[PDB]
């Protein structure tokens, strides 16, 4: 034809947006990874959508593991593949092996399979084809030409049938070459890498668009993950800069604060509460997730840090009664370990959840306890999603931040997440006299006025009292001042 | 089957979990590692508990190891195999070759070997089997494709069989090929990894299940130990945040502490005690730990910074006798180098020890000393490890870190787990005309008010006697300060 | 011994029966191997690992112009 190539949607979340439309219509995708990476998955979800979405017949070649299994594993999912047989709609072509034995059938190989595809592909009018582990089928005695020949063969005759098609490869090395023999990345027109890169004892599995011979797509690995609705992926460089922006304003939950922020957080905020351990951060959250209750609104408190029970035991002695919210239906609690999971996991269990629960107000207790372990880059990354997420979903975020170190703590965050957030409260201890006083002072605001000062406040059964700033004093900002007389 | 697969429990501590249930009924699991990392113990395992505990017979195939070495190497965990196979409940077939001599023993091979297993899988009713490193079979003289059908062939027999199936395989790289030829890790529907890492110069065992298809699991590494109840394994991310809190207090064994933690610290709640060396971390712990006698409830000492008779010295000289709560039966003290182990190794053994003797409190002195060597992460991982075990099982835990810097300390730990503490106790030196005296602050709390003074405090053979404040000092918390007030009393 | 022209598998049966013979006869055994690589493979054939019963590591590790000799039970 005389225009732009086409592309078949493959409606696995997320790869349409990388590969820019889908999959070339037409040519065949080699998708290719390690054991276990979800290659199978990939070339089921892509028939399966195609024949639930567009009602687009599909037929599954399988080279290793039987019909029965593919099916079976496919309930892993929800999905009934059998039904789909039965309707015609779907249909496994079986070129597994003999369990039993012979070693002359298949001397007219290539060429006999090739035939039954097609009179496969003809007879359920199919319009997507799947080849499972094309590479097993030459792992019987070969060298890299022999393979770079016959690929080249079926592809074309493929391509020929006009047939679109995902052929599925074996690697062994995460970052070595694309496939088995070196060859498969260059007979097809389009490269897909499923990686299930290690680093520190877990697992991070990353898709990567190679190339699309004639279109274009987005470039590198994005995360994803496996989960009962099969490959999920977020293209966090896919996110735009479009969210919304009001000037309505909500509670903290505390009086004097809003009076310090001029009136109140904004609703299309991300706040962001920074103090030394124990200085109050989760005093503020508690606080912030209640204030949304007494309004009835549903707000969710993911805590990273302490258990659901103790958040409780802690909360009922600043007067606020979780349980209630918790009856009512009008505050979900959380909490889980950052280390029963990766940040891709966690970033969705929280979207997952918010969706479940559709809340206003959300507090993360810890984005400091997320970043254990990680790596700056991946960790910034999960803050720019969840953070991205409750902006362009008209939700008020609270974050929690500990600094390392109290008290001269030398930057705002150790990660350098200020400048992703709007609003920064900030907390810190002040020596004075031999004792331990706190201090709250809103930081920055963005699209209001606020107070400069640094107040000193209280920790009661009432909960913070803020009270007044330091006026005579130097270097409150040291953790030490000097009280000038 | 109109339902996604059903597994089989193994029963093997910490496997179930990162399993999400077990194995696959009627599929193989493809277990391979380098040498001396646990396949055939895991095998045995399998088949064991699935023996004892659902009296599912199991066919054991070995084919280097003799039976009679395998049923003896088995008591190694307390397991007689031989009686098992007695009553039938067990049987290994030996599949190894005569030390003599026959050619061409490829063929027949799978194919005899394959009615020998049904044959026993019939014979004893079997539900459960094992077959110890197929590796060496074709350790004959083959090549990758010749093992890729050979594998695919046996799998697929045992599968039409029924059999619940673990194979084992032997790897050369800790991190290299998943097994052997580069193609067993894809003939396998399920893949486990066991592996014996190096580093330092300590090993630390991990397990990963790399794919069970069909179904979901943990991913990842995790750690596990050999024991002489054989395999164990933690998996530290499975461990969840329900840990159940009260509002009722206990004694630090100091009463002006007490007082300054608001009444006493909370029964639920792990209380950190930091500061510089020699401050009185130490000290503290044994007023804690004798605190739980004096009230005649059990507490646990592990220390890993002295000698068992060294804490006993300094402890009469505190007053405190560390001799009869050890008579008495109501304190236990451990100690061990931190060298003498790896976290894993550590993590366990307190666990063990808390569990025979069930401990209303305990205290590691010197959480500092056992993150010496490891790396930050794996020491991370103990602390959340040990602190909420601590944590669900109700045991008050009173923590020690020894600051690498005395004086000027900028932040409370040095491998940041304060977040990872309820209470936070702070020792800290402030130099005060030429000399070196002590301060004791309670930095922290989380369910109480606590006290915000930085108290100094002296150390006697009383023990522990905290004063007041440095009311009229600035810059206290530098460790050097600065007195003020510049009007003593004039006329009018 | 086999260093006289062999491949994997045949060390592997030839070690296994010389072992075997060995446990039948009583007889306590050490059997030395070598290695070229200090933290590679266990031994020549990456064979010989699997096929005792007991394996044990002696290197001696380079690092900085010195040498530091260690022992393992692997
Ligand atoms: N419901 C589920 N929830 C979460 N993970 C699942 C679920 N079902 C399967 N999995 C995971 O997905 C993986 C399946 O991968 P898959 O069968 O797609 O093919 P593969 O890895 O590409 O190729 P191979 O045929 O070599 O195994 C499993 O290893 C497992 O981790
Ligand atoms: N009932 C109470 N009365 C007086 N003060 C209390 C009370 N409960 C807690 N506090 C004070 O509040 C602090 C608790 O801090 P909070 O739980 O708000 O979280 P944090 O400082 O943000 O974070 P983290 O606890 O992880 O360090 C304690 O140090 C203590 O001084
Ligand atoms: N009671 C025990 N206590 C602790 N460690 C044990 C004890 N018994 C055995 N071990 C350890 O477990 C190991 C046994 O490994 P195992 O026999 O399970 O198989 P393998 O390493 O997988 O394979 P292979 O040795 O056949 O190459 C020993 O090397 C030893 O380190
Ligand atoms: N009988 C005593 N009388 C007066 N001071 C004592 C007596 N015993 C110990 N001390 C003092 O207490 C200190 C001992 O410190 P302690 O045993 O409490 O543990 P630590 O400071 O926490 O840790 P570490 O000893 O490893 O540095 C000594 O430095 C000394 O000044
Ligand atoms: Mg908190
Ligand atoms: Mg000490």
């Amino acid at each position: 034809e005389h225009q732009a190539i086409a592309k078949m949607r493959t409606m696995i979340e997320g790869f349409d947006d990388i590969s820019h439309g889908g999959l070339p219509i037409g040519r065949s995708t080699l998708v290719s990874g390690t054991s276990g990476t979800g290659k199978t998955l990939f070339s089921i979800q892509f028939l399966y959508n195609g024949i639930i979405e567009f009602d687009e017949p599909g037929v599954f070649v399988t080279f290793e593991e039987t019909p029965q299994d593919i099916i079976k594993n496919a309930r892993s999912f929800g999905w009934d593949l059998a039904k789909l047989v039965d309707e015609g709609k779907l249909f496994i072509l079986d070129a597994s092996p003999d369990p039993e034995g012979q070693e002359v059938v298949g001397g007219f190989d290539l060429s006999a399979l090739i035939e039954r595809i097609n009179y496969a592909i003809q007879k359920y009018r199919a319009r997507r084809v799947s080849i499972d582990s094309v590479t097993s089928v030459f792992q019987q005695y070969d060298a890299s030409s022999v393979v770079r020949r016959e690929l080249f063969r079926l592809v074309a005759r493929l391509k020929q049938i006009g047939a679109t098609t995902v052929m599925t490869t074996e690697r062994i090395e995460e970052y070595g070459p694309i496939a088995r023999y070196g060859v498969e990345e260059f007979v097809s027109d389009n490269v897909v890498i499923l990686r299930n890169v290690l680093e520190g004892e877990r697992r991070r599995r990353t898709l990567e668009i190679l190339k699309l011979r004639g279109t274009s797509h987005m470039k590198g690995e994005y995360p994803f993950t496996i989960t009962d609705h099969g490959i999920n992926i977020f293209p966090l460089g896919a996110m735009r800069l479009t969210q919304r922006s009001s000037n309505v304003r909500v509670s903290s939950g505390v009086v004097r604060l809003d009076e310090m922020c001029g009136g109140g957080f904004f609703k299309d905020s991300i706040i962001l509460a920074t103090g030394a351990t124990g200085t109050g951060k989760t005093l503020l959250v508690s606080r912030f997730v209640e204030n949304a209750c007494a309004n009835k609104e549903r707000a969710i408190l993911f805590a990273y840090e302490e258990s659901r029970a103790q958040l409780l035991r802690n909360a009922y002695s600043w007067g606020m009664d979780f349980e209630e919210m918790e009856r009512q239906n009008l505050l979900k609690i959380v909490c889980a370990y950052p280390e029963s999971a990766g940040l891709e996991d966690h970033l969705q269990i929280i979207k997952s959840e918010i969706n479940d629960f559709k809340p206003a107000r959300i507090a993360i207790d810890s984005l400091s306890a997320l970043a254990r372990g990680v790596s700056n880059n991946a960790f910034r990354q999960f803050v720019i999603g969840v953070t991205g997420y409750a902006k362009q979903e008209e939700i008020t975020g609270l974050f929690t931040n500990t600094s390392d170190q109290f008290m001269g703590a030398h930057s705002i965050t150790d990660s350098h997440i200020s400048t992703i957030t709007d609003t920064i409260i900030l907390l810190q201890y002040v020596e004075i006299r031999g004792e331990m006083s706190r201090a709250i002072n809103v930081f920055k605001m963005r699209g209001s006025w606020h107070d400069k000062a640094i107040r000193e406040f209280m920790i009661s059964d009432k909960g913070p009292d803020i009270k007044d700033s330091f006026r005579n004093f130097e270097r409150i900002i040291s953790g030490s001042p000097t009280r000038i007389t």
